[PDB]
């Protein structure tokens, strides 16, 4: 149920130093990190993990410098950062995923008649 | 991970016609009541639920007054009202529990390399 403003494709040349490939959800709830979880996939496989319960990123060694700003997820903003040699290496269809997970609770009251 | 505003216990005498059971998210996020979903439980039974995706609210027989108010419910109130003659046959503890749903969505974007 999480929307997003999408974009086709993004396009670099040598010149690009870094890269930067946008995900943006424009329909975010989440007031905190907690309950949000990013992946994004290249070809099928996870090349970028943030899990929101932990506070952590993980990374596979072929895509070393993947890094999303954690400081931007609550705007929607889940855009992938990279170094070009990742990006030259890894050109081609990306996916990005987010979630925000359910949340629950529960509270008791006793009803009480009196006379 | 949801919070209540708690009420260890309400009273209620001859002169109620009507009973309310109060519960109180003080920390909601969901936007939309098709995210929500609501059960109220008496004596380890489901005595009334409401699934925001359908819009649809199902009640035992002998809670066949039982309702909330689904206007408020984006507010956190997830207070139970019924009539008396549900109420007066049916003192003790009752559970609310609220839960608002996972959230997902992914999208593509490629990646071009121009020479
Ligand atoms: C590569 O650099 C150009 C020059 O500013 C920029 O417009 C483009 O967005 C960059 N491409 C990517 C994929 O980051
Ligand atoms: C990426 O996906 C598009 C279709 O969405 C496809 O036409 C294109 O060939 C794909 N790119 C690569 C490198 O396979
Ligand atoms: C019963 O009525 C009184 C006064 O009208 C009110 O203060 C009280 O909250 C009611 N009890 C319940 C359980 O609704
Ligand atoms: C809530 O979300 C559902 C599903 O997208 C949509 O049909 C509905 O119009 C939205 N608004 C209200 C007021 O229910
Ligand atoms: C559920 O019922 C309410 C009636 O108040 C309506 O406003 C809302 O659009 C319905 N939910 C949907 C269509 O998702
Ligand atoms: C409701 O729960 C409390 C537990 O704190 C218990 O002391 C009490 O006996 C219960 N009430 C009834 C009517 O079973
Ligand atoms: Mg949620």
């Amino acid at each position: 149920q999480l929307l997003f403003n999408k974009t086709k494709s993004v396009e670099f040349t040598f010149g690009n130093d870094t890269v930067v490939i946008p995900c943006f959800v424009t329909n975010m709830e989440a007031q905190n990190t907690t309950e949000v979880y990013v992946k994004w996939k290249f070809k099928g496989r996870d090349i970028y993990t943030f899990d929101g319960a932990l506070n952590k990123s993980t990374v596979p060694t072929d895509f070393s410098s993947a890094k999303i700003e954690v400081s931007q997820l609550l705007k929607g903003d889940a855009s992938l950062k990279m170094d070009k040699s990742d990006a030259v290496s890894h050109t081609g269809n990306y996916t990005c995923e987010v979630t925000e997970l359910t949340r629950e609770g529960e509270t008791i009251i006793e009803l009480k008649y009196r006379v």
